[PDB]
């Protein structure tokens, strides 16, 4: 059976944990740093081993090296978190020592009316990196499966 090591990166408070909890435990409440569950994606059974991190040591650099795919998460009501995305992508590329690393850009908190990051901005950035962009809400579950499953699919095309 296939195991996919995924890493969810992004600034503090963007909803990395909420997204992962929603995926794995199917709920949202307004504490675990890692998660593990077997799911079926496009008919293939996959064990997802997922780490949520903001980069703020030995475990971290380790999980980056072996992480096979990365969700780059920002919140649509957090301009700084969007600006931080470049730093996260560059850091990953450095540690992987590679230019073809599976990634997906995730704009979370899409249910909220406060928006300071335009969808156009995010789409343009994703196009530049050559990766998918998915709008999500850990609260409503919008895009949650799609974000993670799309990443798994990026990992497959990569191999
Ligand atoms: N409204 C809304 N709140 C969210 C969403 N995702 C996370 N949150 C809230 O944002 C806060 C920080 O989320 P958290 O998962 O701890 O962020 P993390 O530091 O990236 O893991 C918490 O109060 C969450 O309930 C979302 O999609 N919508």
């Amino acid at each position: 059976m296939t195991e996919y090591k995924l890493v969810v990166v992004g600034a503090c408070g963007v909803g990395k944990s909420a997204l992962t909890i929603q995926l794995i435990q199917n709920h949202f409440v307004d504490i675990e740093d890692s998660y593990r569950k077997q799911v079926v994606i496009d008919g293939e059974t996959s064990l997802l081993d997922i780490l949520d991190t903001a980069g703020q040591s030995a475990m971290r650099d380790q999980y980056m090296r072996t992480g096979e795919g990365f969700l780059l998460v920002f919140a649509i009501n957090n301009t700084k978190s969007f600006e931080d995305i470049h730093h996260y992508r560059e850091q990953i590329k450095r540690v992987k020592d590679s230019e073809d690393v599976p990634m997906v850009l995730v704009g979370n908190k899409s249910d909220l009316p406060s928006r300071t990051v335009d969808t156009k901005q995010a789409q343009d950035l994703a196009r530049s990196y050559g990766i998918p962009f998915i709008e999500t809400s850990a609260k409503t579950r919008q895009g949650v499966d799609d974000a993670f499953y799309t990443l798994v699919r990026e990992i497959r095309k990569h191999k």
